[PDB]
């Protein structure tokens, strides 16, 4: 019947033991490892970090040198750009269970969506105190000429734990035995690259150059973030069970069958909570500001829509998360205070209504969220 | 508790019956047509003692009468020469319910080799493809009249050493429904341009093609002399209990690299899946696939493969490939079994997606009749 | 004295957590790592692989693109072929230890030994459903014409466990602290051509267009084969201990000094429990299906022969046991119900007595075998 | 290494460093337990151009 | 349309029988049997009251 006094008891455990490993242990922010490469021999990389205390997540620094040697033509940024240069990321923890599995594009836009501002950006202010764009963390020209090398630099954030304060997802790796496993597929001399007219989606780069660009190179250096020197008790090491067993994972899908002023609904998965939902419009190569759409919403089983909204009160509201709007054909929905639990109630959805859907559309989905690890 | 007592009792009774019984193959109906009249047969077996199975003989002989022009066999062939099959026990409860294709698929995929083949040695001795137990000619020629022949096995039993899904109809009384649906002239012939999928000649020829002829014949596989103890016939009750069905399904809504998944209901425990891509109308090798794979929700990947990896795997089982398009996976060993319905999905993220696209799901399973 | 109660005691435990392992855990095949390289700048890769679970063994696919550049002249399929693409394969497990070492050609016939038909072959037969090759698992033109490109497929199953059902040789990968490691050697363009004349034995293509030949590329991708969600008990993880405490390996080895009409013997190592022997005669680059042999044969200190045969008699054995021959002079003996040992009688050799030697004859041996860790 | 190299000419070089983390064969201090498989050593070579 | 595009129409149960599998024609018949009459071009009913 009840004894359900086990779950509370478990939370306030587990409550109690994340403060004090928070309080006690101390934060840890190192190299694990950094590789040039010329992404013509190979892309795919099989990163093994380091097994010690709690892993919090990994900041990795990617750079490159991108030459367009074309005669005559220029190439230019696509929406997602420098966000490209890491194509998919999958992170194992060392019983080989997978946490986030998804495209650099969707990681770098939850890493903008927590941060509430363009991840890493610098932004532009009336100060005569020389602060600005000095360092380039994240950049890349907006065009490389005909003849032309252009240098980038962009960041990801591969989340284990959910923030900071909140070790949910967190990683304890003292096995000597298993190790993890971050695998990395970058871009490469076929993906970053679109032609006019082409899929501009997965690429860095396009324009009537694109045929003719080339990565000279591109450098990665991964760092892990964890938390060492952890407080021990009576009963051993003070551990937040749940924490360490839930995992936070970030995951993307596609979707097609779209059909002009029809819903077209994509179910969430049941026991999954989703903190946050992205939902790209890919409509066949093409991607609009809203104007290829008549509204968005979440529904219930009910015909119920919790929020039913035109695109332009829809992308208010993603404004008031990360004070901008995401790229064109982008769509971000929060859900972090009240994840979205299809035991809480029935089967839920997110639907887009399209308003033109051109050939070879389809919906790109992005989804932030938790689960028991059993 | 318990269980591990009716488990062991179980199979002591399937034991006894297997040692004590004779197995008996026995034909119960033949039948010549012209699908011109009639294409949909229901078939009456006799209700004696443990019923194991249904071999379905089927030859046919078509004709194309075209002024100029021939047809080719399809990926399938004459295993579309049966487009359905339906089987119904004595209690009104269905068993297996799908296409002859799929049913075919099975039957190699449980032989571990293409059903009821030849195969190709060096022998100076003349074995070989002597009787053309399952055969078809690869091309029927402008006025020329072509013969097949094609075998498949119904299953109600699981093999002939596994009960598991075997009927008892010694008493019953009740009639047994063996439903077959042949090929007739608007489905065996194929248009050039035209989906080949269900259709067992396509080219230009086709509008003029026709069956001179079909006939069947069902032989029916069952146990006959059942021993008998003291509370009287020694039977494996769960054996009988528990249902050994295949079932098709078809879904739509496949688009380029993104994840297509097909749930599992829940109860039923998979022991095989097929999935076909029907890339409309279009049949490739794999080109056409990023990956397959098996996942459970929130617990990712059992096993996301290329499409010669997933096929490496399929060799092992049947010693080659299945035809174009058509994809398998053995969850023999422990079958897909989830408490809550989409547990766990069949996965396909496509490369290319052609208008009409559409994964054709075979599945292999058991289940308890209550 | 006796006391030998343990090992019995030994043998059920390790055969009961061998069962309760297979049967409570599920398995899982996946991707570790891939990777398209220029052989002209690389051939030697050390792949690290996940620590989850215990790992059962890795299947390597490998393609590559092959360019007869030369003018006139084509290249034609060596024996070995595709089997060739990897030189060499090394496996060390977390705590350093060497398992298999041996290469591509010999783990390729083993593979194929352990199947009971060529490894992944697809079989002819007169069905007219069209079964086939239709996916070209294993695949390579039989020549190349001058200014030809062909395409190659090749997988290879490098074992820890012996098979899906017997873990002896398994590997327990769960300490985050030490990694495995897959070390592949593949093929250049300084061993895959062979010229006319030259030794074929470690050549994918011989010719007279072998010097203008040269890969585009090769690629390969490793899958990783483990049980996971392993099961616990009241004294922790339930695990077969002497499974994982045996090494399964398959090594090869060189030796010379035959002389026509005389018994040349190659010695079986003590402690080791031989499962398979599988001799080649390199007749100084000339490969002869038997005709430069008079005999071979198993012997114990005794002169006692198991199974002195002439060379079709001995072909006759391996034609049951794979439903085909191995190449021109690979020769291959099955002793899986009763490995050869040593300790069981005295020494024992296999044995070769040639017909006919030429100048660089050689014997190259390939054994499959179980050894305990300590 | 060949004491000048002619114009023309291609010469043959071959160097050997050892890089000590214990200081001697017999005085262990300063060398490295190396059994976490978590975290690897790196050694990092920046060759001559 | 009026049916041309459909082979049939059924109401299923998980048990995959079919209680009502139904040409179009047959299907419009028992409609007519309810209002007398068929519903618009590609409109189909289907009473469980």
């Amino acid at each position: 019947q009840q004894a359900a006094l086990r779950n509370q008891q478990a939370m306030a455990a587990n409550l109690q033991a994340r403060q004090i490993v928070l309080q006690q242990s101390y934060p840890v922010i190192q190299q694990v490892e950094t590789q040039t490469f010329d992404p013509a021999n190979r892309s795919v990389f099989d990163v093994t970090p380091a097994n010690v205390g709690i892993v919090k997540g990994f900041l990795v620094k990617v750079t490159a040198a991108i030459t367009n040697n074309h005669a005559t033509e220029a190439v230019a940024l696509t929406d997602f750009g420098p966000a490209n240069l890491v194509q998919r990321v999958i992170y194992y923890d060392p019983d080989n269970q997978r946490h986030t599995e998804t495209s650099g594009w969707h990681l770098h836009f939850v890493n903008t969506a927590k941060q509430g501002a363009p991840f890493l950006s610098s932004m532009v202010t009336d100060s005569p105190i020389k602060y600005g764009d000095v360092m380039n963390v994240i950049d890349a020209p907006a065009t490389i000429a005909a003849g032309a090398t252009g240098e980038l630099t962009m960041y990801y954030w591969v989340p284990l734990a959910y923030s900071e304060t909140d070790l949910t997802g967190a990683v304890l790796a003292n096995v000597p035995q298993s190790k993890q496993r971050l695998k990395l597929e970058f871009a490469n001399n076929n993906t970053a690259f679109a032609a006019v007219g082409a899929n501009p989606l997965e690429a860095i780069y396009q324009g009537a150059g694109a045929a003719d660009c080339e990565f000279e190179e591109i450098s990665y250096t991964v760092y892990q973030s964890y938390l060492d020197q952890l407080p021990v008790g009576q009963n051993g090491y003070i551990l937040p069970l749940i924490d360490l067993s839930t995992l936070y994972n970030l995951e993307n899908s596609a979707q097609a069958g779209l059909t002009p002023n029809v819903d077209f609904v994509v179910q969430y998965a049941n026991l999954y909570r989703y903190l946050s939902t992205i939902a790209v419009f890919d409509n066949g190569g093409s991607f609009n500001a809203g104007t290829d759409i008549n509204y968005l919403s979440q529904r219930t089983a009910n015909f119920s829509d919790t929020r039913k909204l035109d695109p332009k009160t829809w992308a208010a509201q993603t404004r008031r998360r990360i004070a901008t709007d995401f790229p064109k054909g982008v769509y971000y929905c929060d859900n972090r205070d009240k994840p979205i639990y299809t035991l809480q109630y029935g089967n839920v959805g997110f639907v887009v209504n399209p308003k033109t859907v051109n050939q070879n559309a389809r919906l790109l989905m992005g989804y932030e969220y938790f689960t028991s690890r059993t």
